[PDB]
């Protein structure tokens, strides 16, 4: 009946409650998200006189251990000096209260998802998603830097949040499926939309998924959808295949899971196992994106920065993101050099 002396509910959450003070410090306004993690809440700061966003972790040894690992990852981001780290949404501090690890964060405006629902999943411009684009591959740089080496495997456009609603500046959020680089413990990872083909392959995998994951973001910012929508891993790499292409052989022969979604055929070629789908590489990216027919669904026919110029230094980025090989695919640095942000 009564779970932590009636602060927890039935399945370990902290009950919310509106106007609730924490500590003579922590006003509580209101209930912002609820995760497996826990939950998050926004609350004013009385000391700092600002408004937070307090991630209250659940009451559990799973959850806690989970939320200790995502501390210390954050905490060993703040330590390094560089500008290139506000980027990442700023740990402020952390405490218990009533037996839940709370992580206080800077307060934010909305989700990318939450922006293209605005849009009704018709996207942002070119000159916005360049912004996004620029801001995020500062933020995989500063992820890269050799003694961080973060990974942070599950980005997404609700795991990207906009600082003002106003302003274009966009911050990465959650790490709490998020490790640094070594060997692999964990090989079912990424959120599947956004899920590299060496993780569907189940391939070694290092910094470079999350440079796919990017690579899908800024198509979908730009188009309004997803660019690999799959309902299933298998219906995620046909999707992946009819734009893309087959997958290198030499990738596919190293490969422990080539066969889920290919047969090497008795020439020695790959190919796709039957199941709909168009033929392999078919489905250009200059189509989706609409290099020369005004942009994704004709909507931006004759808007500023949206030439064919400017959607061929898109494409061109976005291809490179793409790569198949995780060796081949475009670094942090090289991409911050891109014609496209020029
Ligand atoms: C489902 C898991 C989830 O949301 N996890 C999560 C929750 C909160 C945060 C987080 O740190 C946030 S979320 C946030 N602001 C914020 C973002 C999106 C929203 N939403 C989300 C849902 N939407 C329908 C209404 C707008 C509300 C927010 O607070 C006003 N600021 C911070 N600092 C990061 C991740």
């Amino acid at each position: 009946k009564v779970y932590n002396d009636g602060y927890d509910d039935d399945n370990y959450d902290y009950i919310v409650k509106n106007g609730e003070k924490w500590m003579d410090r922590y006003e509580i306004d209101s209930l912002i998200g609820k995760g497996s993690f826990g939950q998050v809440v926004k609350a004013y700061d009385r000391v700092e006189q600002e408004w937070v966003a307090i991630k209250i972790i659940k009451n559990k040894k799973a959850f806690l251990n989970q939320a200790q690992i995502e501390v210390r990852l954050l905490e060993l981001m703040n330590k390094h000096d560089t500008e290139m780290k506000y980027y990442i949404v700023h740990l402020k501090r952390h405490f218990m209260f009533r037996n839940h690890l709370c992580l206080v964060f800077e307060m934010l405006s909305y989700n990318l998802y939450d922006l293209l629902r605005n849009t009704n999943f018709r996207g942002v411009s070119l000159n916005l998603t360049r912004k996004f684009a620029q801001q995020m591959c500062t933020a995989l740089l500063f992820l890269a830097t050799p003694e961080l080496s973060i990974i942070h495997c599950d980005l997404k456009p609700e795991n990207i949040l906009l600082c003002n609603p106003k302003r274009s500046a966009i911050k990465i959020v959650d790490f709490g499926s998020s490790c640094q680089l070594g060997q692999r413990i964990y090989q079912y990872i990424q959120s599947r939309f956004y899920r590299s083909p060496e993780v569907l392959l189940g391939m070694p995998y290092d910094l470079a998924i999350d440079m796919w994951s990017l690579g899908c973001i800024l198509v979908e910012m730009h188009t309004g959808e997803p660019l690999f929508s799959g309902a299933n891993e298998v219906d995620q790499m046909n999707k992946i295949v009819e734009v893309l292409g087959i997958p290198p052989a030499h990738i596919l022969d190293q490969a422990p899971k080539a066969r889920k979604f290919f047969e090497k055929l008795p020439d020695g070629t790959w190919n796709l196992k039957k199941t709909e789908y168009k033929p392999p590489g078919t489905r250009k990216l200059h189509n989706i994106l609409g290099v020369e027919t005004g942009g994704p669904g004709g909507r931006r026919a004759g808007e500023s920065g949206h030439t064919v110029a400017d959607y061929l230094k898109f494409k061109d980025l976005i291809l490179r993101m793409l790569d198949y090989d995780p060796k081949t695919r475009i670094q942090p640095y090289y991409a911050l050099q891109h014609s496209f942000f020029k």
